[PDB]
């Protein structure tokens, strides 16, 4: 036995919040942490 | 009765940029002009 003692976590989320809604309800193609992506999109060309 | 006023410069500028760049290969969407749409359908979602 190591203990009986356990530090579990809270839960994650992702809400249409940013870009998210305008990718869903005018475009089909919805991408999970888009924003994240959607900047290094526009990072990598210069890199 | 001659000799009037029009533009010379050609008309305009669609460019496939970071608004439209991240929609174009991620989902294969493309909107155009999605900056305003984007913003204005984004404010109309708050009123």
């Amino acid at each position: 036995e190591d203990t009986e003692a356990d530090v579990p976590v809270t839960y994650g989320e992702m809400v249409l919040n940013g870009a998210n809604l305008v990718t869903a309800l005018v475009m089909g193609k919805a991408v999970r942490s888009l924003d994240d992506v959607g900047r290094h999109l526009l990072d990598m060309q210069e890199e």
